[PDB]
């Protein structure tokens, strides 16, 4: 509805300015400045370059855009690189679709195009960062699961050395067993005159705990090379006939291995998944209600807000779900079960959202012919959505004025020492696991409805161009990296813009057949042509986001790493 | 047709018995022993061991029959002994079936029952099989493929060496690069007083050729290995962050490596592959034709011979098509062009036999209820069809009478010293390209029509079971082994088994709804099942043939390896 729609934006916008105004403000303001430049601050730089102490409103937009890839790479990450790829990959199709803006095939074309091209300036970046990278304790390690249990008269640990020392007998380090929840959980109540008494008292249960730990067949270690070539090597290979006995993949960084899920044995992980994905799709099945309800209130104070507060709402509660379930797999690494998660969301992403919202508002407006015309004024509802995201989401993420409130409160009244203070700010990282499925739904949306509802292309415009600029201050000047995957999310974020330009081609493949579009069919050759571009980049590009190559792995070594410091890395409650 | 029927089966009976009767009487005859004991012959062994020159009509039954698998592995191979398995798990099945013979879910366990068991039983076999190998050049060897141009003033040749010498500064021996169609040509010509003078002739081309080929950048080699531990994993790595360049699989076996496709680049194969999938789809389309004439003829003299006769002179034509079109896809060895053949094959055997034949049929004769009914029938043609194979066929296979004419005719006429004698008579090899493929048709009708029309079964029974007993005595007696693929062809024949219970609970999925059967839903756990069970048994089992595990590779050696004799195996016309 039309009136409801510019409420709707006129609120956003003006929420917009009024952060954007407090953000000037505060932003210039000394004592928020751990709320503003943690990121600078926890590299030891200065919150701003200018010196002068009179920064100008506008100085960080010309500071972030005058800032190279390079830029964002030297100073938060590879991952963080390949989500601006990510961000203006899909920014320059819009903008080419505007121009523009039969338009099926332009949008195609220049979306494979594009594709094409940042598939391969991304695989050109992850080289070029595996290329130069340092020593770390995961390119000399490998991840040994399934393992048997020992003969009669040998223990867990004997068995893997023995095992792994007849296939490498001159490359073998170290094999540690992956053995104590009680444990872990006595020892943190352990390490957080009645106080003094409590913490003597989760001493001595940290103790019974750890006790309990010794005592405890295993089936997983992590197995230590000494060097790279032969842990990537290692982690490519088959050991035994048995395909289920001793299965072997390239360990996990130290500070994404999941602990609690090694010990699953396959086929209990088989199980996990069968149960889980069938728990999903369950999930995804009873998440149709929450989508009625929103469809179906789509006067004005509700219908421009509530839909789209209440979408918020449930959509929000589904990463920390889906995150969970991911794990519960039997997953080893945290990045695999964000991806995983981000995985799990799509789909709701395009069976909730997209189809959801889009059939559910369908069906509450020649059969053929008003479905066809009642389709495109969904649209209207996703533009609010889109703008409210990029506004006031955007507005929120850049002031950040939740995080300051919060942070001036606890400390105030709470925290007591340095320590406590600065752990009030730390900011967290860009969580991934989150803003990839928002920004793949926008996707989705934008390029479904591309031709369809056309304005909306404007709004993806400004959402990615936008959420550009905004993200390009925040990774610069905010968030903190927690774990580094090298670009490999890039093949998830591949996939899943090819599967939204696929969705999109079907879409217009049946919308023009609902318009009863005589050469509807000349779209089946775009259909075709998505899922043999799919495939070509797939044989093209996609390995070299799995494994190191081995001509990367043998690089010359800047000196000899220390294999101990190495084993340790890895080593929990320790 | 019923009078047909029997006029068939009493003529393939007749022919079975005559042909019985032949074998016998010149079985017994120390002239044909060239055509009936060359297996033995070529071996060393004498075409018998009775010793008493009079030997027992039916002693080739006892002996086929008291020799266990164990022996047939000694005598013919891993390949041969899975044939074997092959067989008995479909007699074991269709066996279990006729017991009972609702019968939906007897037949679906009983096959996953066998499958799960045959599959672990290969399984172990072919561990055992490698786990007792000697030493062979493709252990020690990798195929190297989509090598880039070198740079001005280097070599292809020098260019791979310093590739390889990077990654593997240790293990690496040689880099044979893949360089020669004229001078393999003119060389055969020479190879082969006015014959005095057309010799010398044919000598000086192949000196011209080979010129042309010393002339002669080039894409792919053969490198090998000081170890069979370091090849194994170096077929399993990736060499480059560019997957589409130096990609590297494990060297075929001297005898299967086909040369000719070594050099086209991946592209080119992608390419290549498209097209000529699409080529066969199309085939398979034309294929129609010849099928609708087949089931319209199914007066007497054409309904029992015509049907099957041109059915099976079409047919008999594709293996000839289908293996020099996977060899034309890039396909670096001839086990695997079998299989790509095979493959193929079974395309034409689901969607031309069981699926043309049995609808052209239903089409010449309350549309479900007449559908239904008609179904069935086609039954009697497929009876008549293996009753045809398994009389006539197995006759023909047992009593040699073709290849002993045309030998005797050779040997008297045509052939002048001892060596052509000798060549009229090698017996080739097991045809595994046209043989399986035969077995493969065979069980997707039974399978298909088990509960439909349940005598075929029975006939099901006598093909595989009396296979089992004339080919196990070709096996030991007639057959020469022409490549070793140790049992990589299960994982292939696991999988069309499984696909055609797939099709036959799909099937009865149908029919049971065909005769509006109330609970048809139920067989549906059963269609997901089978999925499952796939899924399963291909995690459990299938990665073990692919590769050779470290476990393996890392046996023992009873002597050190000679390097340079498996270099010398791979190098053609030297
Ligand atoms: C009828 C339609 C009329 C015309 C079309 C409509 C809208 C156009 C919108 C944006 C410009 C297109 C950029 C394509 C880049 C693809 C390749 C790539 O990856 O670019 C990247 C990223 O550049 C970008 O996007 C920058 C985006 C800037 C933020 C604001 C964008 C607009 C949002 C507000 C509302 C809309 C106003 C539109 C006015 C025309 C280059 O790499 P970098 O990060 O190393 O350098 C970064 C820049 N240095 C070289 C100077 C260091
Ligand atoms: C209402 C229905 C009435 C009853 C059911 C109907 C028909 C039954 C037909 C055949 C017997 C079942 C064999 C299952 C084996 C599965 C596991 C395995 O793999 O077995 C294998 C292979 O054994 C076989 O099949 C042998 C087949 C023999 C050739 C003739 C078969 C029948 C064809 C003529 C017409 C039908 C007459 C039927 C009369 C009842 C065992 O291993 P091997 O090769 O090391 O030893 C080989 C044998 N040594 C231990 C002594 C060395
Ligand atoms: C009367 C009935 C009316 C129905 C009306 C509603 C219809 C729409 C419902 C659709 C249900 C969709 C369920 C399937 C997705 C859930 C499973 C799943 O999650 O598993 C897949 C892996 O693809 C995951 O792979 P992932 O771990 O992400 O890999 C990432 C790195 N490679
Ligand atoms: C108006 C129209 C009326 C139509 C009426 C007829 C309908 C039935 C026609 C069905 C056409 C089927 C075509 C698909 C098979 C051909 C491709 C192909 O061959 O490629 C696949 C890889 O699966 C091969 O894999 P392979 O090399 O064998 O691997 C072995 C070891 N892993
Ligand atoms: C769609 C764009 C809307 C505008 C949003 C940005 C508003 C920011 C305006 C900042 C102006 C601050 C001027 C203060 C000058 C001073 O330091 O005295
Ligand atoms: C529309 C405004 C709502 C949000 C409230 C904004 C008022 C400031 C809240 C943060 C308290 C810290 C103020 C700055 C302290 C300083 O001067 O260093
Ligand atoms: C219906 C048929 C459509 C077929 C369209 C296929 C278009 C090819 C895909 C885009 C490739 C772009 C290549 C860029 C090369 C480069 O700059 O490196
Ligand atoms: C169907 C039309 C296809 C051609 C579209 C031309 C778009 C303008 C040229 C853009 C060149 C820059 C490539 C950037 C690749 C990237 O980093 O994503
Ligand atoms: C909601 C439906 C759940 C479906 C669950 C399917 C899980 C299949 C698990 C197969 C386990 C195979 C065990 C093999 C053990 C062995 O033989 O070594
Ligand atoms: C209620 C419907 C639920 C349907 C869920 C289907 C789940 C299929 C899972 C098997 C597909 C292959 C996934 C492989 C993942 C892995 O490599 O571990
Ligand atoms: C919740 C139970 C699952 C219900 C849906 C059935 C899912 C079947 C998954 C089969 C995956 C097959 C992938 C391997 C392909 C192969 O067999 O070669
Ligand atoms: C003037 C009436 C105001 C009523 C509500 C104000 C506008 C709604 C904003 C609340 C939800 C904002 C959440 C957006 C950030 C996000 O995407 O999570
Ligand atoms: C009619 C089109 C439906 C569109 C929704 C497609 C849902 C599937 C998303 C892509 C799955 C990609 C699977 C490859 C393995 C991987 O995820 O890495
Ligand atoms: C509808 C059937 C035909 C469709 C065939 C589509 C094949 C296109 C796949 C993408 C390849 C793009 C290669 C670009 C390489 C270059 O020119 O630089
Ligand atoms: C379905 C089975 C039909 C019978 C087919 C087998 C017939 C073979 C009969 C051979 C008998 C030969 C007797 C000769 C005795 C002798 O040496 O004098
Ligand atoms: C129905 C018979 C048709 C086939 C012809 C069978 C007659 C024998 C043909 C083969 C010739 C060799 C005969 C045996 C020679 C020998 O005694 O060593
Ligand atoms: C509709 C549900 C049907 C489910 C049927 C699944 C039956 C399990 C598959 C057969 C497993 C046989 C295990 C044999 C174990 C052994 O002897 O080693
Ligand atoms: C649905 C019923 C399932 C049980 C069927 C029992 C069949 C008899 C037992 C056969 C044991 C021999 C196994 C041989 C396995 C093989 O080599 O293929
Ligand atoms: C009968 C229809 C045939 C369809 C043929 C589709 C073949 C697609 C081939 C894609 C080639 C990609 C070339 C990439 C070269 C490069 O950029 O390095
Ligand atoms: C006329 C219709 C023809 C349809 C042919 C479809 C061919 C699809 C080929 C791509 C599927 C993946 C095969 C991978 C084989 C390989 O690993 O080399
Ligand atoms: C003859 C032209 C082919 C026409 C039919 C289209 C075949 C498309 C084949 C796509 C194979 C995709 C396999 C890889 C899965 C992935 O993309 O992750
Ligand atoms: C008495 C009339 C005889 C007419 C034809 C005789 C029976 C037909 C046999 C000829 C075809 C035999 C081919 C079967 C072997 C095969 O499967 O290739
Ligand atoms: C309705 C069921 C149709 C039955 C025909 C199924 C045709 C496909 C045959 C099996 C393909 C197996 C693919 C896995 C890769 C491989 O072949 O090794
Ligand atoms: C219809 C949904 C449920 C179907 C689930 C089918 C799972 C069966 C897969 C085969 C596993 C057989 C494991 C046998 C191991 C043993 O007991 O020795």
């Amino acid at each position: 509805e039309f009136g409801s729609f510019l409420v709707s934006l006129g609120t956003s916008f003006v929420i917009f300015v009024i952060l954007m105004l407090l953000f000037t403000w505060l932003s210039r303001k000394s004592g928020n400045a751990p709320i503003y430049y943690p990121n600078r601050i926890l590299k030891g730089l200065e919150p701003w370059e200018g010196t002068s102490l009179t920064r100008n409103p506008f100085a960080w937009m010309r500071e972030a855009l005058t800032s190279s890839e390079q830029d964002v790479v030297n100073l938060s990450g590879v991952d963080t690189a390949v989500h601006f790829v990510f961000l203006s990959t899909v920014l320059g199709i819009f903008a080419c679709s505007s121009l523009l803006l039969g338009a099926v095939y332009w949008i195609s074309l220049v979306t494979y195009f594009f594709l094409w091209k940042a598939y391969k300036h991304v695989s050109s970046l992850r080289a070029q960062a595996l290329m130069s990278a340092d020593v770390k304790p995961e390119q000399f390690a490998i991840l040994v699961r399934d393992m048997p249990a020992p003969p009669d008269g040998q223990t867990q640990k004997e068995f893997i050395d023995s095992y792994f020392r007849e296939i490498y007998p001159e490359t073998f380090y170290r094999s540690l067993v992956a053995t104590x929840x009680x444990x872990x959980x006595x020892x943190x109540x352990x390490x957080x005159x009645x106080x003094x008494x409590x913490x003597x008292x989760x001493x001595x249960x940290x103790x019974x705990x750890x006790x309990x730990x010794x005592x405890x067949q295993q089936t997983a270690a992590v197995v230590f090379f000494t060097t790279r070539v032969a842990a990537a090597s290692a982690a490519q290979s088959l050991h035994c006939q048995m395909v289920d006995k001793w299965t072997v993949t390239e360990a996990p960084e130290p500070r994404q291995l999941l602990w609690q899920n090694l010990n699953i044995k396959l086929f209990s992980r088989i199980i996990r998944q069968y149960f889980i994905y069938f728990f999903v799709a369950v999930t995804i099945l009873f998440y149709m209600i929450p989508i009625a309800f929103v469809s179906a209130i789509t006067r004005t104070v509700l219908e421009s807000f509530l839909p789209q507060i209440a979408l918020i709402v449930f959509l929000a509660m589904l990463p920390k779900l889906l995150l969970f379930l991911s794990k519960a797999e039997g997953i080893p690494s945290q990045s695999h079960a964000i991806r995983a998660a981000s995985g799990k969301y799509f789909y709701f992403s395009v069976f909730n959202v997209f189809i959801g919202v889009t059939l559910a508002g369908t069906l509450f407006n020649m059969i053929i012919n008003l479905l066809a015309t009642s389709l495109p004024k969904s649209a209207t509802f996703f533009l609010t959505y889109v703008a409210l995201k990029f506004f006031i989401g955007y507005g929120l993420e850049l002031s950040r004025i939740i995080p300051l409130i919060i942070f001036h409160l606890k400390k105030k009244y709470l925290c007591k020492t340095e320590a406590e203070v600065k752990e009030a700010w730390y900011p967290g990282d860009l969580s991934y696991a989150t803003r990839v499925p928002g920004d793949m739904l926008i996707l989705t949306i934008t390029f479904c409805y591309s031709v369809i509802a056309p304005l909306i292309l404007i709004f993806g415009i400004t959402y990615f161009g936008l959420g550009w600029l905004v993200l390009r201050n925040q990774a610069l000047k905010v968030y903190v990296p927690s774990y580094e995957s090298y670009g490999r999310m890039w093949p998830h974020i591949h996939q899943r813009i090819l599967a939204a330009l696929f969705l999109f081609q079907v879409v217009m493949f049946g919308y023009l057949g609902a318009k009863t579009f005589f050469y509807t069919a000349l779209v089946i050759p775009l259909i075709i042509t998505s899922l043999i571009f799919g495939y070509v980049c797939r044989q093209k590009f996609y390995g070299g986001f799995e494994h190191t190559a081995l001509e990367v792995a043998c690089r010359e070594l800047k000196q000899s790493p220390d294999l101990e410091e190495i084993f340790r890395a890895y080593i929990p409650h320790s």
